[PDB]
């Protein structure tokens, strides 16, 4: 069968609209491919990371990936840093990539904009990922729109590698939802959900508590018309509402906009902050029974093991190819 | 005792630049402290290399190190990519550094000066240089005037980690010899020689044949003047040779000023090439000596055990103070 990879920033708890867009789907995937989800340490620190709050979140996103259904007898889970192939295909890839196409990701535009002084791994970012991707012969890319012009890069430096030295690599493929590719911030709609927004009020965490969740969804960021209808350019909070609300229950955004006719942003939206506690009620109690037990660390151990075993060899390809080291 | 790291790229066939600079420098101070030599494989990519020629730029560079009398019970040689370490704390290193410092680097803007389209690791080569170092708790850096800089910058990522993390590395120290830390190109004697010119008349490889050197010297840069005397602002051909006959034959500057009054750049010349000559030929002995037989592998073998021993538990360090991974 086909490969699968995608990676979560361990830069704080996972939200909604990382669940939305990529989590999610990663279980129902793992039955019909197979799948290396990655815990991406080394992306993390491209910005600061408190070292206490880093150790912790990583552990807490191992336990949200299992919470959530990730069955790691169909799947391999496992942390970055523990397999040092990432890091070296990183090196490798990073010689390979133009300074201007690294300049031109928009992500880094953005993340250091406005920045005076910006630590080089922001820029570098994008080799390490192509990394993530490539050592496995990945043939789907799971995310997340944002993540488009990245997987775009990566096939470039797969093929640039590939008529350079040799055909090495699978050029991957992205695989972005039709619907909940892009869900937007509560206090901005017109930036996306990221959950290391300054701004908590912005996202909802999948460790979020019920009375947190209703005041983030009661301040999320509307309009003065009182109509509950999809409108993207006009009324860009209510239609990202609208959104959340519907692929979380099921219902199409016309169902929802006849539900609420009539209706009543106050209503629809102590009925939506309802909606996602009873979504991630499931997944929290799953939660627990893994942050409590030495089974997470066992899984991760084994994650490691066989992502290090298909890594390690693809490294020494690609060491091979460009001539580093010793004949193996 | 204190300890030593210095690293030679495997870019080309090292030249009497590189001799004088630093290897011959190597074996006296291996007797007084603990030192590691390294072929450095991951920086020589930082430029296109065809990938048998790198190959074989790395087995003729060890053998080159062991055939100037490095004695691996003494020191520790080893191949950088042999050692995952060093591409591990590389890019924590490169998540430290500001993208201001690199680009202010006078080698990225030198070694970029006039390209349209260059490698990232162009300009990511420092912070794995100060990997290079940093990993093995370095008091001492033998160098190379050129690597001034660099070094200076590893100093400010070693403190800055420290400040920011924790006390962990040692503050490096570089060593630049008081005589030919920067031995000049014979075709341009405003420039370096570096093994890598695209032009071989600038610089002598230590492999050179009797023939070639010959050549080479012949057609090295001088003046009008037909005086043999020290002026490096007036006469910068003259003064480098000057410089190599004096390092290379115990001569002082002022004893070959007086031995050639009255003479005489072809005869200055004739005889530089033979001191040249005498000096290369029991280490061109020596060198195939090494290439012909499984003991370099085995030493190279030996030296990355000992190499990855001290430096994989650097990075175990590295990443408990930064929070990446697990505790371990
Ligand atoms: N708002 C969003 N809507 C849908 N998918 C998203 C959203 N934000 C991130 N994703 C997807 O989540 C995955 C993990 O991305 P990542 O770990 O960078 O999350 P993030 O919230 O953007 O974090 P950070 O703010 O630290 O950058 C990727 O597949 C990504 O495209
Ligand atoms: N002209 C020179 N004179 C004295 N030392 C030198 C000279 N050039 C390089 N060195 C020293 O040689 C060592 C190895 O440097 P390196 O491998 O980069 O050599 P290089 O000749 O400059 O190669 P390249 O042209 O590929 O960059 C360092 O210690 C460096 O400072
Ligand atoms: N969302 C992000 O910022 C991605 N860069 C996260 C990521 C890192 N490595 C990956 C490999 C495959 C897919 C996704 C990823
Ligand atoms: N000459 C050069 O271009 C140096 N960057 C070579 C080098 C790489 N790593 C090192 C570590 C210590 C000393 C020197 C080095
Ligand atoms: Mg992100
Ligand atoms: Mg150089
Ligand atoms: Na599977
Ligand atoms: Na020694």
């Amino acid at each position: 069968m086909k490969t699968i990879f995608s990676g979560i920033q361990p830069s704080g708890v996972i939200t909604i609209g990382n669940y939305i867009g990529a989590l999610r789907q990663f279980v129902e995937l793992q039955h019909e491919y197979n799948c290396y989800f990655c815990i991406v340490d080394q992306h993390a620190i491209t910005v600061w990371q408190d070292p206490h709050e880093l150790r912790q979140n990583i552990r807490r996103l191992a336990a949200l990936y299992l919470a959530v259904g990730i069955d790691p007898t169909q799947a391999t889970l496992f942390i970055q840093s523990e397999v040092p192939a990432h890091a070296q295909a990183a090196w490798m890839l990073q010689c390979i990539v133009y300074i201007g196409e690294l300049e031109r990701m928009t992500q880094f535009k953005e993340k250091s904009a406005g920045k005076e002084a910006v630590s080089a791994g922001l820029l570098t970012y994008p080799p390490l990922m192509a990394a993530d991707i490539l050592l496995y012969n990945t043939d789907i890319v799971p995310v997340g729109e944002d993540q488009k012009q990245h997987i775009e890069l990566t096939r470039d430096l797969a093929e640039r590698f590939n008529k350079r030295y040799g055909e090495l690599f699978t050029i991957p493929e992205a695989r972005i939802p039709k619907v909940g590719a892009r869900i937007m911030s509560l206090v901005d709609p017109t930036k996306k959900m990221s959950k290391s927004d300054p701004n908590p009020k912005a996202y909802i965490t999948l460790l979020d508590d019920a009375k947190t969740i209703e005041k983030k969804i009661k301040s999320a960021v509307t309009d003065s018309e009182g109509t509950i209808r999809y409108d993207k350019e006009a009324k860009p909070g209510i239609s990202n509402l609208l959104n959340i609300y519907s692929t979380l229950s099921g219902q199409s955004i016309e169902e929802l906009e006849r539900q609420y006719e009539g209706k009543g942003y106050g209503v629809f939206k102590a009925d939506l902050a309802q909606v996602v506690i009873e979504t991630l009620r499931p997944i929290q109690e799953r939660y627990h029974h893994w942050m409590e037990s030495e089974e997470l660390d066992r899984v991760l151990d084994e994650g490691a093991e066989k992502a290090n075993r298909v890594a390690s060899e693809m490294v020494r390809k690609m060491e091979q190819a460009m001539g580093l080291g010793r004949r193996r």
